[PDB]
């Protein structure tokens, strides 16, 4: 069902863990076959679980952690604070992110937007 | 102008200061004189400077505090976690909440999406 504002932080929380252990294949089946995602926002979308998994492998030694308490609505949206560490080029660096999402009817993540820029990045 | 990602850290830091001394006067003029408000997101918007106004004086011995980094985009768009801490009915409390903003250009708040619900709160 469209969940509730307390299983939205459920599913949230439960999302930086699979992104932390980098579980490519339980991510991307967290979102909607046809589910898009703006990762920075302000950029184009993606759309779909191919681009979607195609993106992730990509992207994901990886290592994140929620940084303060998971914002939940009642209709669906949620908003989360975190950070994520990775070594970029040999050099490490750590970006803070804070993401978007709204659920569908069930429990599965129809849209994800991620507010950071290079003003986030502490490399 | 359309604030640059730097400008946009900026604005809203500025902004949670307003919000900790409570000076309801300078924050009704960060916004555009017709903004829209959804606090919480879910609610009905709230539209106008007149309204926000009345809105924030019925809210604003009230203290807040960004708890992390303002995430911006580079299209005029920022995130934000903060911490609200009132005394609600003698007995004080705390809410957890992120500010989702789209400025205009002319570095006025256009659209403000606030997310929290029950479960940031801690009584």
């Amino acid at each position: 069902n469209l969940p509730t504002a307390q299983e939205v932080q459920g599913l949230m929380a439960r999302y930086i863990e699979l992104v932390d252990v980098g579980d490519i294949e339980a991510i991307v089946q967290m979102y909607a076959d046809d589910a898009t995602v703006e990762d920075p926002f302000g950029q184009p979308p993606i759309h779909g679980r191919e681009q979607i998994a195609a993106f992730f492998r990509q992207g994901l030694k990886v290592r994140a952690c929620l940084t303060g308490p998971v914002r939940a609505s009642h209709n669906g949206c949620g908003a989360m604070p975190f950070r994520v560490e990775m070594v970029w080029n040999g050099q490490p660096c750590a970006l803070d992110v804070i993401d978007v999402m709204r659920f569908d009817e069930h429990g599965r993540i129809q849209t994800m937007q991620a507010y950071w820029s290079e003003v986030n990045l502490s490399v």
